């Protein structure tokens, strides 16, 4: 299984599979160097797998750690200190936290360097493609970085078989978000092959809704890029989501649940949608999600906040929303 892009020029590929970690070889050795930038806890984890491989291992921050100015500096000198050239190549090895940044370094070394996306989680299903590198700001979720199209996306599935369910739980919310954003059809699908904790947590049948979910999104970016119109409905949920979590340090997926159903409690406070919120609510008990716990965003235009809300599938809109709305549900939510 492989999916590739379809812009006029600058395409790159995206092999989606077991053991693709292979793939990495047959691009390598055309590269004058290449820096493989890496997790501090990834790299433990698969430190060996990748010795089996013109290459300077460079390990990174574990996490939303390393997207930091401070890293960005330190890690840049570091690539620079090494006379390299327009020819070479970033690896990032992990999960979108990695990539996000060293893309971003990869986006602005000598102005733009070889990008490769070795994602090792979930989320990363998402965060590998479209190529939205960037780093954090004391003013929120990546506030710096840019858009700049990796070379290519090798997702090796077989890194997945080690994430706990923390992370499991925390990536399969954009999976979950891409079934969504793919009406009724794949919801109620997806929903009924992961009913549980139990089978969830079991990561089976994953293979397929991960590669969907990519196929999705790769039809919104390849379509709108630049997030001028319709790559603004990836943003679902995130508008309360990117909130929650900046302000609670819970895992991304985490938040965004949690603001995707926000996003419905509001889309009834607006359009009186027939949004069945305690049926959301189960399923993220059934799923095993915790559950127990804005003005600045990126879709926002000056008036006040715009979210993605859901009217009914197949029916995505964004929109500015009084907080006077945003309070009822933030408040409607508070009645669990
Ligand atoms: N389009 C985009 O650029 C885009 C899309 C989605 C989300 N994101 C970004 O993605 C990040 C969230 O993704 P994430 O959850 O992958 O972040 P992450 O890098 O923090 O990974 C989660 C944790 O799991 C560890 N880990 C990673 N791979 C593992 C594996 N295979 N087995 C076990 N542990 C593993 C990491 O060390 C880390 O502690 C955020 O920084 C978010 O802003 C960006
Ligand atoms: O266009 C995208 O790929 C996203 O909207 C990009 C956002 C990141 P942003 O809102 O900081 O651009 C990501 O969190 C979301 O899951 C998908
Ligand atoms: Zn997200």
């Amino acid at each position: 299984m492989k999916l590739q892009t379809t812009y006029p020029s600058n395409n790159y590929p995206i092999y989606v599979e077991h053991g693709a970690i292979k793939y990495i070889g047959t691009y390598l050795n055309q590269f004058d160097q290449s820096f493989l930038l890496i997790d501090e806890y990834v790299n433990q984890y698969f430190a060996n797998k990748f010795d089996d491989i013109n290459v300077h291992k460079v390990i990174i921050p574990a996490g939303e750690k390393t997207k930091t100015f401070e890293q960005y500096q330190e890690t840049l000198e570091y690539i620079l200190s090494h006379h390299v050239t327009r020819n070479t190549a970033i690896i990032a090895v992990g999960g979108g936290a990695t990539g996000d940044f060293a893309g971003f370094v990869a986006a602005t070394l000598l102005r733009g360097v070889h990008f490769i996306q070795v994602p090792t989680t979930i989320l990363a299903h998402d965060s590998s493609v479209g190529g939205k590198v960037g780093i954090n700001s004391k003013q929120g979720k990546n506030l710096i970085g840019a858009f700049y199209r990796p070379t290519a996306v090798i997702y090796d599935l077989d890194f997945l078989k080690t994430l706990p369910f923390k992370q499991i739980l925390s990536g399969y919310a954009e999976v979950y978000k891409h079934a969504l954003l793919n009406g009724e059809s794949a919801t109620q699908d997806i929903e009924q092959h992961f009913k549980d904790r139990e089978i969830l947590q079991s990561l089976n049948g994953m293979d397929k809704y991960i590669a969907k979910g990519i196929e999705t999104k790769l039809d919104i970016v390849v379509a709108d890029e630049k997030e001028q119109g319709v790559r603004k409905f990836l943003n679902l949920g995130h508008t309360f989501g990117h909130a929650v979590e900046y302000y609670h340090k819970i895992p991304h997926g985490h938040a965004v649940m949690v603001g995707i159903i926000y996003q419905f409690i509001v889309a009834n406070a607006l359009f009186d949608s027939k949004h069945d919120i305690s049926h959301y609510i189960q399923y993220l008990i059934q799923l095993g999600y915790p559950l127990d716990m804005m003005l600045s965003d990126k879709k926002n235009d000056k008036q006040g906040v715009q979210m993605v809300l859901m009217r009914q599938f197949g029916d995505i809109v964004v929109q500015h929303v009084d907080q006077l709305t945003l309070q009822h549900a933030c408040e409607q939510l508070k009645t669990y």
